[PDB]
DNA sequence: GGCAGGGGAAACACGAAGCGGG
DNA sequence: GGCAGGGGAAACACGAAGCGGG
């Protein structure tokens, strides 16, 4: 019998590691107002706070959603890889709740109307955006 | 492992959907569900390979729309309902390249968008009936196939 | 649950190597 | 492509036993 039984920390770090390598594994297989985190919301070191930036991811998170969605009618070559990364958001929103609609439709059917090129560009800095936002996330965490 | 031919992946791809199938149908009337009938001509008599295997795409085009409905009557079994659908896309290839009839990308949404407006007990029967027609209808697809 | 939680892991100027059905 | 194609198989009245990443 083979593995250890971690804590929320250790799961919940281990889980963003799990999203950052997936992200760019599809980093590689490769009008914008995407999540960025912000000094106010308490995720740096300065001005940090560990209520208020705990807010900030679980709202960022779920704002990323819509966008994840986005992604899997973009990767015809990598779909279960797209998938992967949109459920292990969700499983990620889920550790941490524990700790603590058709606007999407709409603004989905915009991104999903653009031209190739447009639509590239929507997945590049959604991707980055992604990755930007689920480090910081990872270094705050690694603190409360 | 070794290499099989067209006609034997065909009859291995459906094997493969039914096990799925069964899976599914085990944890969970007034709809138009693809159904063989003599018309078609997959029987012993009034057989036509040609015909029949048009129904048989067809009438696996015209499932989709209601495989897609299936995807959220199994949250307890998200993947097997998706191996299921997509291992079905793959089929309809297969049997494509063996050869259409394909419905409106714009009809088949109104009927999923209501659809998913029934209660709960209706859900269950339109969820049992889905698979109850499928199953049929490739359990006649195979039989047709190992014979044309 | 169970064999167990909720189908399946140090070096480059700091940005490739290497543990599981119903 | 490669190691190969296009991420990963008898016995009950006819309806359980048990094979591989980029
Ligand atoms: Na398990
Ligand atoms: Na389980």
């Amino acid at each position: 019998p083979h593995r250890q039984p971690l804590t929320s920390s250790e799961r919940i770090d281990k889980q963003i590691r799990y999203i950052l390598d997936g992200i760019s594994a599809l980093r590689k297989e490769t009008n914008l107002n995407l999540p960025k985190m912000a000094e106010k919301d308490g995720c740096f070191q300065s001005g940090f706070n560990e209520e208020t930036c705990l807010v900030k991811i679980i709202t960022g998170l779920l704002e990323f959603e819509v966008y994840l969605e986005y992604l899997q009618n973009r990767f015809e070559s990598s779909e279960e890889q797209a998938r992967a990364v949109q459920m292990s958001t969700k499983v990620l929103i889920q550790f941490l709740q524990k700790k603590a609609p058709t606007t999407n439709a709409s603004l989905l059917t915009k991104l999903q109307a653009q031209n190739q090129w447009l639509q590239d560009m929507t997945t590049h800095l959604i991707l980055r955006s992604f990755k930007e936002f689920l480090q910081s996330s990872l270094r705050a965490l690694r603190q409360m």
